Formats: C-alpha cells, structure tokens, sequence
C-alpha cells in the first residue's frame, strides 16, 4: 500500500521517520504523500491532528497511527520501541481498523463555511463581550453570555474539554459534548451551566446577538470570522479510522495520562 | 388493555385519579395494578420513580404515563389539563413507545443482589471515610478518596447527577455516567476528578479497601449493606417504555426545568 | 463641596443628571469636574468603573456615589427615586464613609507600569499558549498551564472572578483572590485548582517562560503588553471611599442580583 | 515548663514520644498532661486534631508543635529528623508564637450546645432531605437545598473545603469560609453556588425548614442533634497558638503537599 510519514521536525523524530521508511523499504511498500492509505505521525497528538486535517479530504481511505516520541498522547498512543513492529505487521495488512465520531461545524454569513474536528470547536468573542441564543433542533435554548463554548467530540474530551470541567466519553459513542467558558449567572441572565452531550443528528446552532464576529477554533487553528451569521454543530458523517495493532483501552489511555505511570 | 393509577396521595392527586378512573369507564379499559399494561403516575418525579420501582419485574410489558399536579418533572411531565385528552388516546391504543435506558447495580458478598435504577445509584462510606478502587473493565482505573460516588442513567442525569457537575446527556443514548463527591486530591492521592461516561457492556466495578459496610442508594432507596465484596456498574439490558402521546422534546424540558418557564 | 457627575450617556440616565444638578445648584455646591469632593455616576456598574479609574489619581479626596438607572449593581446600589433624598444629604455633608480594597498591579519590560483595578486584573496568551511560573512571596508555587489567571479585589469577586468559581468574600477583608482559567491538570503538569485568597502585603508574581506578550486587562481596559518579564499582584495600599447614606449589606446587595428580588 | 506529648500510636511514633521524653528529661522540663504549656503531637494531622479538642479549654496556655511520622501535615509539619532540634529550643523557651483563627459553633433546642473547630463544622440531614434557611447577619441570604453546608476555618480550607470547590485562605486572615454540597439548583430553588468569605463579627445562621435533626460534624467528631432549632457560625474569639521555631511558610506547605515535593 501507499503510505506516508510526518515528523514533529526534531531529530528524534525525523530519525525514527527515515528509520521507519528504511524499514518499509523492505516490503511491498511505495512511500506516497499524495494518495496514501497509511499515514503515521511521529511526535504528539498536536502532530497527529495536523496528519489528521492535512489528509481529511480522504478519511475513507486511510487508516491512522500515532507515535509519540515524547509523553503519552491520546492519538499519539504507541513507544518508538514499537516502531520496527509496527512497520512489519503494516506491511502485511489485514489489520482491523477502529473508527472515531468527527464533529461538523457550520458558519454562514450574508456564504457558508464547513470544517471538521478531531478534538472539538471554541467559539469566543472578537474583542467584545461574547452573548449569543443557543438554539438546539431549532427550539431556542438558552442565551449565553460569557468567554465561550466549546463543542467536543467523543476523543476530544480528554482535551480541552476536560479543562472546561466536561466529562470524559468514551470514543465509541457517536455523540458531542458542549461546555461552557465562564458564564455569566445572575438574577435576569441564566445558563445551564451543565455540560450537554448531544447524540447524532441532533443540530446545535449558535446565533448572534450584537456582534458578528467570532473568533472560531477548529483543533489547532483558529480564524476570525467577520459578519457571522449562524454557527451549527452537529456529528460529522465523516469518521476517522486508526490501524488498531495491539490492544490500548481508552480507559487505560486515560489512566495512564491522569493518573500514574 | 388492563391499567392502573398511582397518586401522590394529597386532594388533587386522589380526585384527579378517580376522575381519570371515570373517564376510563367510558371505555373498554379494565382496572387492574397487578397485571396492567398501562401504568399512570399522577403528583411527580418521585411519584413516577414508586411506580416504576412498582412494576420493574415487567418493564417490557408497561407504557408508563406521568402527570405533574405540581412543578414540572422529567417523567411526569404532563399538565392536569391534559388528562382528559391523555384517556382518549391511551383507550384508542396505537400510540408510539419510547424507551431509556436503565442501570443495572450488582452487589457481592461473601451471595449476590441486583437491581434497577432510573436515576441513579450512590454509593457512600457507613460513617467511616469512603475509600474504593475503581475497575473499569478489569482493568484498575484509581484508587477514590471522597465522599462517594454516583452513577446515573441517561435521563437521571438531570437530577443527583447534575448537582455533582456532571453532563446532561440525551436519554437516546445508551450510556452511564459515573459522577465524584468531594473527592480528596494531593500530592499522593489522585482522582480523575472529571465526570466519566460508559457506553454498553462497559462494566464499572467498585471494590473495598478497608471497610467492607457501604450505604448504598438506588433511586429513592437507600439501604445499608455489610461485608460488601463487589459493586458492579452497567447499563441495564432492561428499558423502561413511556407511552408518547405528544412532543415533548428532551432539551425542551431541560429549558423549562432550569432556564426559564 | 464641588462635585461632578458622569452619566451612561443614554435618554434617562442624562435626565437624572440635569435634574440632580438643578437640584445642586439650590445648595452651597458647586460643579466641578477636575478637583471634585464627590463623584456621582448613573447608568451601571460599568460607568461606575469608568468614573473611578477618571479620577483613580485622587482617591483619598473623593466619596464616590453610584446611581443605576438599569438593573442592580454592586457599586450603582442606589435606585434613582431615591436621587432627591441623595442630593440633600450629600448638600448637607457629615456623612459616613465607607473604602474597600484596591489591586495594585506592576508590569516589568526590559520599564514598568503600574495599575489600579476595582474589579480584577486578568493575564491571558497574545494568541499562543498561556504558560507561566507562579510565584508566591518569592518562592516558585506552581506553573500554570492553561487560558489564564483573575487576580480579584474583594468587591470584585461578583464580577468576573464569580463565574471562574471563585468565592465572595466581604469587602472588609483586605485581600485578594487569584482565579484559574481553563488549566491543564495532567500526570505531568500540574496546577493547584482551588482559588487562593492572600491578605496584604502578600505579593503575587507571574513570570514568563516562553511567549513574553500577555494580553493583560485590568477593569473593562485591556491592553497587549510586549517584551513582559514579570507581572506583580498585591493588595493596594491606596483604597476607594464610597459616601455612606442608608443601609445596603454587601450580603443583602449579593441576594438581591442572584437569588431573587 | 510543663509539657505533654500526644503519640499516634503506632511503634514508630511512640518511639519518637520516649526519646523526646529522654531529650526533655535533660532539661528543666517537668511532663503534665493536665495543665501542660507545651503540647507536641506526632503521627498527623488528624493526631493534631485530637491533641487541639484535647486542651481546647486552655487554648491562651498553650503552644501546640506537631510531627509527622507519616507525610507532610499542615499543622503536623516538622519532620522527625528534627525532634533533637525541636526539644533543645523548645527548653530554652524564648521562641515566637503563631496565632490562627477559630471557628464558633452554636446549636440551640428547644438549651444551647456550643463547640470550637480547628478544620471546620459541617451540617448534613438524618436521613432525610436537607433543606435550611441561611441567615447571614439576622438577613435571609437563600434557601439552601442539597447535601449539606460546610463551614471552614483559614487553615480549614485545606482540608474539607477544598474537596467542596472552596478557595484556600492565608490563616492570618480572620475569616470563615462556606460552602455547599451538591446543591440542587432549579427554576424556582435558587442557591449562591459560589463560597462565602466572612470576616469576624459576622454571624451565619442555618435555620430548620422540616426536619429539626441534622447530622452536626466538628473536626473528626460528629454527632447527630435532634429537635435542632438554630445553628450560628462565627469566627471564635479565642484563637490556637502554635510555637514557632523556623520558617514554613503556607504556600510552601500547599505547595509540597498539592503540587510536588
Ligand atoms: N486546554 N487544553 N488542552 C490542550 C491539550 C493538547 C494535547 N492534546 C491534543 Br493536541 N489532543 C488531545 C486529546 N484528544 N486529549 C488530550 N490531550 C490532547
Ligand atoms: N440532588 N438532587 N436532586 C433530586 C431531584 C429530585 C427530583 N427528580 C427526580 Br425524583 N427524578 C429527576 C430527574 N430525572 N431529573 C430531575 N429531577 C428529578
Ligand atoms: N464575566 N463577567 N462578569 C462581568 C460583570 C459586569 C458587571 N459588573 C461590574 Br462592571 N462590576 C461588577 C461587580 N463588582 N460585581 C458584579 N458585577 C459587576
Ligand atoms: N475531605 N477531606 N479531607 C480530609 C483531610 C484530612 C487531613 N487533614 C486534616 Br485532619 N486537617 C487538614 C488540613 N487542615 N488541611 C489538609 N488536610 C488536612
């Protein structure tokens, strides 16, 4: 199969890329950064999600796989000393893959914009103070009025989501959490102040109050976005596939993140 | 079909009971609270969980109906002014069910007791301190030092649930949430602090470290138990089934429970 | 005595000016808006804001009075049926005084500015990741990791610091709290969680360890600081005198904006 | 000066109580454990907390010192390698003393029960739902509705109240903290939500709504009170007085107890 490998740009890392290709080179394997089928990260989770949106135009076709040269991360989930084992039992294949809930986010201006999500999406304001109507499956749920929301998917709630006080999902759920960044609550002006998980096809729909500009984040990039008009969450159709080699439980890829190794 | 009322036992409750009782007369309704097929809850929430509790020896023979004489509820959650249009469409029959999902609550001695929640089941320290080593599917996940633990049913997730921080989760999704009392974090003990949330067949296992004496809490019930060996958490295989006969959406009843109304 | 008076600028909060200084000018008072005894402001707690930190040069020579012609506030606690009765007593003079605490905050370059905040002072990243070294009384506490820091005055501890989870303290104590923002709490880093009160003369630095650009607000300003090599939070020396007419309980005016009124 | 020490129990620390016994016999140092001015506790700070309500009615004639034999205490905090040290300068007399404030607990019947904590007091329901009535200053503050209210000392707010979401105060700030547990908030019952700092003179009541019997904790004690008409928190007029003989700062015993050591 055709593959590819990104590199967090270390030595390290660069060192274990060139050794992996060397490695591959002994096998049926053509290296290509263009149509691959396998495309493994070296580095962190910051570098996988930069793996993930740079091939996310063919998530169907292509099964993921994470090293992390320097802690534990969550995408980034197997040693370097397993790197020589990883290359053999990729070249043979017949792999089972696993496959992850992505979150769809939508803007629409006076033109619309669709992004995708591995981790979540943060909505915040421009500068202003930021007030919005929170409106679930076209029934209006609530105003906002404080830093933000975050809406999280499944895998990404173990990041930023988890500072935001929301709860750990396990990725096997085809759902999205929402959060909320420092609400403003008093007598006249009332959130819910829980964290929402939302299942499939349910729509969440942001809409302005005063100011159309938001500066929406998707994973690691985030763009001002000027004249907003509507911002939709929903879970994405779309799902990410990892090449599942040995056996990791999530629950386990928490624990050994939070609470002792 | 065979039915049955409970009521909250104040004036309106009874007289709203028996008006219903009337109404029934109307048709080919027989009375019957030991094998009925149509279970009705007139007061609220804790007027419901009683009549749940009541008949979980056959869930899957039972649409269950709730009626509020007070503030809204998430089970009884239809007005009094409805009741007499709530008779005609239960008389007629072919209605559409809906069903949440259950926990089921496993306990081990040295002998075993199981049982059925809706909200959720607690489990406390008998007076001395609460320490228990969580297991999540075999697999050692930490070691809790607080005042306890809860886990709650998709739809019990707006009540005990929602006063320990938990999320608020839509009960079309067949889940578990686990929720920490006042957990005790330094430098050597160490909790997960975020709220977790199980899909199916996943198994949540609490286990002693040093007292064996636990109160555990199932709904309204709480019962102390002694020389505890196991408690097991997972969702429930059992569904309970409302009989829908109008719409009523869950995130609405959110909004008017804790936003405004 | 002289005196001026700032207005939010709308219909009603320009009227109620004009009519208190029709009302002034029956007494032996003069308008003054550059050597002023007392300061009036009408609107908001946000115009009270902005009438303190005009004239924050001359604190020890003013009583400041608030007006809100909208809602309720903590600073604007006085309805505007009662601004007849506020500008006969003020005529008179021999009223009590009341002062609460300030924030004093410094800003090193390799140069310094200093500041006074009524509310709270906050520290977020220039659009990189927040991460500074937390440094109590010059012993290194914590490295902080997340979307930022409040360090809050005790009357501001309604403001912004209440919905980062801080507590409420009584604007009687002389102190400060320090709030966190989003922190990342994993195996290897690690933040304190809890608010953190310290009375006077504590001193409280931050200090950079990558990015040296932090947005830094204080009050409703924010400003973009370059180049920053420490920022030091501590209980001012300097405090505000409000002009104590009747009997408004910093408790009773908590009640009134977020239990019921 | 007379002097007693108060062991855990455990082999090594009654070793370490005979040697500081040997120590102290080579000086002018009688043991009393009935009017001692010098009291040393070592095992923890729950054997500190036995110790404090020990003597808590001579607390102006005495200077406490504690050891841990264990991990690091907030008021058990000198290690054991200097006991020699500790019982040379604690002959010689001439050291500093170090005051923190109290906590005044009052509960009448329908006869009146008064207690001091060194940690904090705490108010649970037999039973039943807690439900009281918070009267702060003869002013109805909230109607509290939950799992119980926690009434913390300075040094207390490492304890309990940080399990509970309070903030950690200086302990030369005389003040009391509350806060709440898993306080249900809806439409129509409204909590604070946030802690509560209270300066001295300030007198919180908790006052019975149904049922008069709460489960009533002070410190390690607890004990269920029936027929409970008031309970009144206050900070105490009498204060406990630690003999200071180096340099510990607070933040530095959070540091090494939460952060890293
Ligand atoms: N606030 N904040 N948190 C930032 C976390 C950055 C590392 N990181 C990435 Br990139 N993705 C994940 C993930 N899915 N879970 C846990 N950590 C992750
Ligand atoms: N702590 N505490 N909270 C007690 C809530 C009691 C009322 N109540 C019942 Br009974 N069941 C539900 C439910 N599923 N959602 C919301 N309120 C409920
Ligand atoms: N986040 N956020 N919150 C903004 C609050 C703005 C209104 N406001 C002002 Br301006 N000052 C105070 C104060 N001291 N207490 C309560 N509300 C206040
Ligand atoms: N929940 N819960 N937490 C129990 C803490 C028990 C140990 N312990 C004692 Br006993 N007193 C203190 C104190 N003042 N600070 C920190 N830990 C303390």
């Amino acid at each position: 199969m055709k593959y590819m490998i990104t590199s967090k740009g270390d030595e390290k890392s660069d060192l274990l890329r060139l050794n992996m290709i060397a490695g591959f080179g002994e096998y049926d394997m053509e290296y290509d950064d263009v149509e691959p089928e396998i495309v493994i990260s070296i580095g962190g989770d910051g570098t996988f999600l930069s793996a993930f949106h740079q091939y996310e135009e063919r998530l169907d076709e292509i099964a993921f796989i994470g090293i992390h040269t320097g802690h534990l991360g969550f995408y980034a989930d197997w040693r370097p000393a397993e790197a020589d084992k990883l290359v053999k039992l990729l070249a043979k294949g017949e792999y089972q893959k696993v496959s992850y809930p992505l979150l769809k986010t939508t803007v629409k201006y006076g033109k619309e914009a669709t992004y995708l999500a591995l981790n979540e999406s943060t909505v915040k304001s421009s500068g202003g103070p930021f007030v919005v109507d929170v409106v679930i499956n076209d029934i209006h749920f609530e105003r906002f009025r404080g830093d933000g929301l975050c809406m999280s998917t499944p895998s990404g709630t173990t990041a930023y989501n988890k500072s935001l006080g929301g709860a750990l999902m396990h990725p096997s759920i085809e759902a999205m959490q929402l959060t909320e960044m420092a609400s403003i609550n008093n007598r006249v002006y009332r959130t819910i102040g829980s964290p929402l998980v939302f299942p499939k096809h349910h729509v969440v729909s942001l809409q302005p109050v005063n100011d159309k500009d938001f500066q929406i984040s998707v994973d690691h990039l985030s763009i001002l976005h000027r004249d907003v008009q509507e911002i939709r969450y929903e879970v994405s159709a779309k799902k990410i596939h990892f090449a599942r080699f040995r056996s990791f439980p999530f629950w386990r890829r928490v624990h050994d993140s939070f609470i002792e190794d």
